């Protein structure tokens, strides 16, 4: 079975595509090297196809089978809801693409009748209709990198706007709810990245010898097959259904997530889809069932001791006892012959480590500072080069997601969202005094709307009160900081330092939400430290979700 068949039409962009960095009179500033910094672009859609395009051969083994049978009987203790059509439209972004049937998202979220008359006629449908593939627009995503001695386009796989609000009323308290049910602790998405930090230090403290690595699969959407997605589905069937909820989903398995034809942009046919969709509503929930089904079974042939596995979309980490050197790096590799016969190899072979610190997942590791008082304070982090790029294109573009926002919020301990994106950033928004004004964002997949102001208590809540008062930083960490800086032409971290206290002067001059975050958010800039006091669920990737 074929990932993909293509009929030789192009995958064509919406709108105008810029590669080329855009400057304004603020991007020296951050960034000066400009011409490391690069937009993908639908001219590089033709070299990801290749990639993506590969037969998929599936061997399933007694230990697949024994996983899922423990999954599905964790599974039918869930009981979900369907969501009312109102709900569903207020789950939708604002900036969600359009119908082609003559709406679009704001006439959705407002219950226009016109909308909900359509999404009315398409429930209806997939009640009716269990067999006929449901068409899906193909797009290249338009994603900031810097330049690596380019990487091509992303495709992204949606169904219309209408199917998208109907997938929400099936499926959204399913996926919302099952995947803690049946992978407990597992379950990366249910985590704050403070209580993800606190997981992981006590998983491995939990080993008398611990070992841990992370697997990446190569291309995991393409690896999914039609097995896999049926397998998905029995999943979600052993939940207490309303019979409706049952109709469609099934209807939705058969005429969507298995498969269906890809249109571009323009309504020409590109070819046809027996993999995973990489823009529906169970994109991220299926990739993290089926990555734990396939590690947990291969656990069980590689004959790993006491795991701990961590799971969120196709992202994965073991950590166990170790047998050894020589034993574990055996293990590994049996590991991986299960996982390969399972249809997802890795990209790169597993390394086994024997410090937390040196396992690299969703590209982020975990380091260590001190808080006010000098206690040892876990924290993820990762190389700043990708945020500090799209940063820059940030400073001099207008942007649907602002990465800048959602990496203050998720990375608020580093050095380098202290440092350079809430001096960069604020210093911006006192400028232009759009410090109340929302943006949007995305944490975990999800859209939100978030005010600048509200971040003090947004980190607290995320990373605890010591997110503001972290020092005495790892000397690796800093120091692949100052080379990200030096690479991409940043100005030092003295700089940032010099920046930081006029802007917290600036903020404290506003009084009120400003001054609280003057006083926060910038507490490191001061040489003499005001004391900080308190201040007064689920993954959705691709799943067209929004909250305010
Ligand atoms: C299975 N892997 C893991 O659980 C994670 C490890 C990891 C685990 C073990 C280990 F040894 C090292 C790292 O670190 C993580 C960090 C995050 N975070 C984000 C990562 C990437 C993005 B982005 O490029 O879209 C956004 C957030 S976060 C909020 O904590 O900083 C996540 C989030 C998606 C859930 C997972 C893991």
């Amino acid at each position: 079975s074929m990932s993909y068949t293509w009929t030789g039409a192009l995958i064509t962009p919406c709108a105008a595509e810029e590669s080329k960095l855009p400057i304004n009179a603020l991007s020296n500033s951050l960034l000066r090297h400009h011409n490391m910094v690069y937009a993908t672009t639908s001219r590089s859609a033709g070299q990801r196809q290749k990639k993506v395009t590969f037969d998929r051969l599936q061997v399933l083994d007694d230990h697949y089978r024994d996983v899922l049978k423990e999954m599905k009987a964790k599974a039918s203790t869930v009981k979900a809801k369907l969501l009312s059509v109102e709900e569903a439209c207020k789950l939708t972004p604002p900036h969600s693409a359009k119908s082609k049937y003559g709406y679009g998202a704001k006439d959705v979220r407002n219950l226009s009748s016109r909308a909900v008359n359509h999404i009315h006629s398409v429930w209806k449908d997939l009640l009716e209709d269990t067999v006929t593939p449901i068409d899906t627009t193909i797009m290249a995503k338009n994603e900031v990198f810097c330049v690596q001695p380019r990487k091509p386009a992303r495709l992204i796989v949606f169904p219309d706007l209408g199917v998208r609000v109907c997938e929400k009323m099936a499926l959204y308290d399913v996926v919302s709810t099952l995947p803690q049910v049946v992978m407990g602790s597992s379950y990366g998405f249910q985590y704050s990245p403070g209580q993800r930090v606190e997981f992981l230090v006590n998983t491995w403290k939990s080993k008398k010898n611990p070992m841990g690595f992370s697997y990446d699969t190569r291309c995991f959407d393409s690896t999914v097959t039609e097995n896999d997605i049926r397998v998905e589905e029995s999943i979600y069937q052993c939940c207490d259904l309303a019979p409706e909820a049952r109709q469609a989903i099934k209807s939705l398995t058969e005429r969507l997530y298995i498969g269906g034809p890809l249109t571009n942009s323009k309504g020409q046919n590109c070819g046809y889809r027996r993999c995973r969709a990489s823009g529906v509503l169970t994109t991220s929930c299926g990739n993290t069932l089926t990555c734990y089904l396939k590690a947990s079974a291969a656990c069980r042939a590689a004959k790993l001791q006491d795991c701990t596995m961590l799971v969120n979309g196709d992202d994965l980490v073991v950590i166990c006892e170790s047998a050894g050197v020589q034993e574990d790096a055996a293990s590994l590799r049996v590991f991986t012959e299960a996982m390969t016969r399972y249809s997802a190899p890795p990209g790169d072979p597993p390394q086994p480590e024997y410090d937390l610190e040196l396992i690299t997942s969703c590209s982020s590791n975990v380091s260590v500072a001190h808080d006010a008082s000098g206690k040892r304070v876990y924290y993820l982090t990762r190389d700043p080069t990708t945020p500090l790029a799209r940063a820059a294109w940030e400073t001099a573009r207008h942007t649907p997601v602002n990465s800048w926002l959602g990496n203050i919020i998720m990375y608020a301990p580093t050095l380098w969202a202290r440092m350079i994106l809430m001096t960069h950033f604020f210093s911006i928004l006192l400028a232009q005094e759009q410090l109340e004004k929302a943006l949007d964002c995305q944490i975990y997949g999800a859209c939100y709307s978030i005010e600048p102001l509200d971040l003090p208590q947004i980190i607290e809540r995320l990373h605890g009160l010591s997110a503001f008062s972290l020092h005495s930083y790892s000397p690796g960490e800093i120091n692949r900081v100052a080379s990200c800086l030096r690479k991409l032409g940043v100005p030092p971290l003295r700089v940032w330092r010099h920046r930081a206290r006029s802007v917290r002067a600036r903020l404290l001059s506003q009084g009120g939400r400003a001054a609280t975050c003057g006083k926060y958010l910038f507490n490191w800039a001061v040489k003499t430290k005001l004391k900080l006091t308190p201040i007064p669920v689920a993954g959705y990737s691709g799943g067209d979700i929004y909250h305010s």
